[PDB]
């Protein structure tokens, strides 16, 4: 599978803590995507998401700093995961997130991009009123 890396950075009108809480969160994940989700916040946990149309595992979680995860949409090869790191940086108690995502399909890299930017961005701060 031909493969690519994507790099996302967005702020938000939050601190780190209330942003890491956002994704790490079975119930404020199922209102931001206005679908039901399982999510384990755990190092080994499982999420699936929008009628299992995302799922994946947690590799490392650093409450405030980072997250690590592998990372699917149910379309892509069986197996096939992306490692997804977001980091976390306080910029006077705003946080700048910093997505890299690495092993993304080479013919889902759009997807993947504008998934990112709609359905995590734009969707976080459209829920929770996190900015523009």
């Amino acid at each position: 599978i031909p493969t690519c890396k994507i790099t996302l950075k967005e702020t938000f009108l939050t601190s780190p803590e209330e942003l890491y809480r956002v994704f790490t969160t079975q119930e404020l994940v199922q209102a931001f995507t206005h679908a039901p989700a399982t999510l384990e916040a755990d190092r080994g946990g499982k999420f699936h998401m929008v009628d299992g149309n995302v799922s994946g595992e947690f590799t490392d979680l650093v409450p405030e700093k980072h997250i690590v995860m592998k990372w699917r949409f149910k379309s892509w090869p069986e197996g096939h995961f992306a490692t997804i790191t977001l980091t976390f940086i306080d910029k006077n108690g705003e946080t700048e997130l910093c997505m890299e995502g690495r092993g993304i399909p080479a013919p889902e890299e759009e997807r993947t991009r504008q998934g990112w930017q709609r359905y995590y961005f734009e969707g976080i701060k459209q829920t929770f009123g996190y900015g523009a």
